[PDB]
């Protein structure tokens, strides 16, 4: 039988990019979204066109909050995206916590608030619940019926220790999220679950500033002088996840082309 | 001409010498606690004691949730009034120390989850950063020739949590996000000069709630001394830190772990 | 045919990542020091599966003079790589893979010690990329190589280090500093440099089974697989960067 | 009873400013140079008048090279170092590997020249410390546990940016690399004879407009004493429960990016 990927924020840019790399690995994927209801479909539809059934798409607000159904709690939601691929495919092969809010939280002049658990839920939260319900399915597993080849990526951030001026919440979630990816690799270890950490620097850049100012910040990564392309994130991604990767697992890997071994 | 320090969870072990530390060099200080009413106006009756009026106690759950009044009150509230309890009361705050923590198991494998949720990452976390915005927010508030002149955030950290504790994850994310706080407030806070620094502990006061010979195995395997620290040697580091000999020091975590992160398994 | 440069290539992990390279269509240049036998074995196999695809080079790469004036290791490391110029007009990838690893205790010969230890996993790797790089800078941009990668074997354990292992670790640290510094300066010819960390491979049971993923030291291919990998053009956005592969062992504590 | 420390590199800007904060907490002090003489002497004088008998100079080319007396090897010259301290005052109680050469090992475009680098550089940041610990290290370990110190310190004087590698800089940069290993490997091995091996970082100091406004923290290079001070701090005994640890002094500029 055929292994399942759930890949979080899966609709666009670098999720996509993973969601069809798992996908072009042989991988049936589950397409999580917030709001890009269009996209995730399209993607879906791309997917299951090149090999039926082989994707499907479920919504979810992954901010730390109750939603509306007694309110939804944000770990039952997380149980029930890991639960969407057991019930369609009877398997969670691989856990991709892509999916990020990012925007900025100054330290110096109902917001704030909202871009606390929005941040720290997508960032953070959601993905420990995840990851949570993930190990839960795979222990309730008898071994026999084990898959051979069990993952967890975590979307890190190469550039957090030289922190964006104004970002605080997100880079805090971002140092959860590291923390979150070494304490699993140990606890889930014994279950053969890698968890390991993938860190873009500047990736597909949007280009929603004078073009001037675009190439400013892209001429500042050594490699290139460019940001990465989708690809060049998610290839990484997908050999991780890959058997030849099974001895790595508690480890991030920075894909920034030298831009952390920069200073002012 | 009497500095301020705001030390949260103050009332014993760490915090407290963190706050009789500070005490000793000067400060005038504002004892937060949670739970521990007796042992926090106990400390402040010794403080006040040696020199009066040179501690207060100010109560607050730092857990990420709302609290009862009217409106309930969010975190972010509770944090901005610890800091204002400065203010109000000696008309300044120069050091803030983010010691208060909780710290207990949330395994990945086998109502509960959920305040434990905020609890560790509030206290850890959420409370600290808000802590920072309230304590950045009165400085650039303050016009610049009424300033003090050595501001310092302290935040305590974890020597250890690169080498993960079992079952701990929420906790160890949390300090994860701290440390994050540590370096991104130290950037944004440095034209203010406000410095942000982490102390980060290995095995500190240990309790002995289990057999003696497990107590004594845990504490042996500090490369330095083959014991825990005392709470004065976690202090000491705090202070110095604050002092105005390390004003070039920003943005960085000071292990205090006798090279217990230098370890294998 | 791209060309391939390991060092230290005859045995264990510098073989797989050999073996591992060739089986892309690398063209790769054997390094060994002692292990002739060994390393023209490996040659064999390889120019029996396609003519002409490996050769075996011999080098000291301990920071001395050896006999031939002296010859100095600068010089033996410029060799190493011409020696691909001269066979096969290239060198595409180097992998910084010989090591010398003993003790050298701080508490109760040492000086022999001190060359082999630093030579081997930082001397020599720093002469080896000058020369890669000073080859890569000769050529004319229209006839350069599209995949330039460089990959030093570093010690995901070191932060933590082996007791007794003073040399050894210190040079590693060195080695971690010149993937660093080689991955900036080197940027703009399109050489990437990254590292390697393995934990515990190929273990010549209560060492092993404190490695918390498996519960084992590697196999030489779990390690040769990624060092692969990263010279793969899907990698080609990674540059200064350290892989551990250790099975989760540097998240231990004692 | 008096303390002793010695300082390599000793005879101005950190070295001094170290030598200066050690000898102002009461240490006698071995002040090492190597072409710095007059300077090194200099400030002999100065200290020995504050208090008599308080300093000393020794010269010492601490490059990986075998000097004229058989050739002295750089072991040796370091075993001497750490020698004189006890000959004169009886103990060493404190280490300060201070001295460093500093200078462009471009990997891009004089074949003798690259090779004195070599040993020039790996020498002082890195083998020479190595052999000064060890000498160090066996002295403690030669003397009668009733009879030996109660504070042994050893500061290892790195760099806070050498993550973020200053370009052409390599056979530095490795160096310091190098010396960060041995902090944290010689934390480890001397824990068992209470000897304490740290790490200094500075970013910029005592910088001989544009470079030095990129500093987060006041938008300048660090003074010597800023530096200093926290060298002197952890060779107190309140820092007692600091080993294997490298304490940045960057004023935030390891935080900044391009
Ligand atoms: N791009 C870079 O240069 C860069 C650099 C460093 C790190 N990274 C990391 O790499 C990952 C992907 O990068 P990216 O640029 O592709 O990210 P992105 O486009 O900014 O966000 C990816 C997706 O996250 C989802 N998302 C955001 N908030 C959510 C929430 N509260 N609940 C549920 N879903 C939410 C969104 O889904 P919907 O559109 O469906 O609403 C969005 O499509 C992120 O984790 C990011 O932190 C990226
Ligand atoms: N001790 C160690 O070996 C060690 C090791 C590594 C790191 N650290 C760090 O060092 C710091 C102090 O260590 P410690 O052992 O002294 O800590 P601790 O005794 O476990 O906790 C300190 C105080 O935190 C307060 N606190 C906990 N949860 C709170 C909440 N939700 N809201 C408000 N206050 C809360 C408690 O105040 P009340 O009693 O008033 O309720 C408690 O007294 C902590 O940040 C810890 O993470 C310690
Ligand atoms: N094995 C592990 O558990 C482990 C763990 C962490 C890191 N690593 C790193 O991974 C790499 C390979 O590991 P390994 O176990 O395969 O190494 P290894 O067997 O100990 O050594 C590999 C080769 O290095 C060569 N070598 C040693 N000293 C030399 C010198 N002075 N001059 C020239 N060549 C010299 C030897 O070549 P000859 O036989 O021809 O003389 C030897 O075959 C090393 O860099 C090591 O540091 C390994
Ligand atoms: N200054 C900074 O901005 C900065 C930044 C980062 C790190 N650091 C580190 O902090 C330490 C001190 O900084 P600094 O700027 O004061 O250093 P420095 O002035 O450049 O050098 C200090 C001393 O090292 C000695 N020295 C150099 N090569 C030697 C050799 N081969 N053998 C014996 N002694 C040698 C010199 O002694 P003589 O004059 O007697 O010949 C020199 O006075 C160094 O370890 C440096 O790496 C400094
Ligand atoms: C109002 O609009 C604007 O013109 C601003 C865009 C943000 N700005 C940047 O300099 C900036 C800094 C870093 C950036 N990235 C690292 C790219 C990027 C793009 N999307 C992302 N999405 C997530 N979730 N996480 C990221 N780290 C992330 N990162 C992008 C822009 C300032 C100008
Ligand atoms: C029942 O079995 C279990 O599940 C294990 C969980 C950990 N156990 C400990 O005894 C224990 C006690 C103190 C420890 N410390 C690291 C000391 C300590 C004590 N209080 C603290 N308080 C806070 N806030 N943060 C800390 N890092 C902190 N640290 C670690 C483990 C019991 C064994
Ligand atoms: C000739 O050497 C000796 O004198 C022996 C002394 C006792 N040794 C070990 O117990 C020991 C400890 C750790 C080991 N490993 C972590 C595996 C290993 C094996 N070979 C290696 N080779 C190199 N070059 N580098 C390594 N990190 C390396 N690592 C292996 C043996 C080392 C071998
Ligand atoms: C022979 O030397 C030369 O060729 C000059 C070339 C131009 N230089 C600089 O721009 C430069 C760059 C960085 C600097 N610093 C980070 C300050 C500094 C000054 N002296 C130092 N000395 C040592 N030993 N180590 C250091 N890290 C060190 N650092 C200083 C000057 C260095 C001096």
């Amino acid at each position: 039988t055929v292994p399942v990927a759930l890949v979080t924020g899966a609709a666009k840019r670098l999720g996509r990019s993973i969601a069809e790399g798992l996908h072009a690995e042989g991988y049936a994927v589950c397409l999580h979204y917030h709001r890009s209801a269009a996209e995730a479909n399209a993607l879906s539809a791309t997917l299951n066109a090149r090999r039926p059934n082989s994707a499907i798409t479920v919504q979810a607000d992954l901010s730390n909050v109750a939603t509306a159904p007694a309110p939804v709690t944000l770990f039952t939601r997380c149980a029930e995206l890991v639960a969407a691929c057991y019930t369609h495919w009877g398997r969670c092969d691989v856990l991709v916590n892509n999916a990020s809010s990012f925007y900025p939280t100054p330290l110096l002049r109902e917001a704030m608030e909202t871009a606390t658990a929005d941040l720290f839920g997508s960032n953070a939260i959601a993905p420990y619940f995840l990851i949570k319900a993930f190990a839960h399915r795979v222990a309730g597993t008898p071994a026999k019926h084990r898959g051979t080849n069990y993952s967890i990526i975590n979307m890190v951030d190469a550039m957090t220790n030289q922190p964006l001026l104004g970002y605080t919440i997100y880079t805090m979630a971002k140092g959860a999220l590291e923390g979150l990816t070494r304490s699993a690799a140990l606890e889930l270890a014994p279950l053969q679950i890698r968890v390991n950490g993938v860190g873009p620097g500047l990736s597909v850049l949007v280009d929603d500033m004078p073009p001037a100012v675009w190439e400013g910040h892209r001429s500042k990564v050594p490699l290139y002088q460019r940001d990465s392309s989708a690809a060049e994130v998610s290839d990484v991604v997908i050999f991780l996840c890959s058997s030849k990767a099974k001895y790595i697992t508690g480890t991030c890997v920075k894909v920034d082309g030298g831009y952390s071994l920069t200073r002012a």
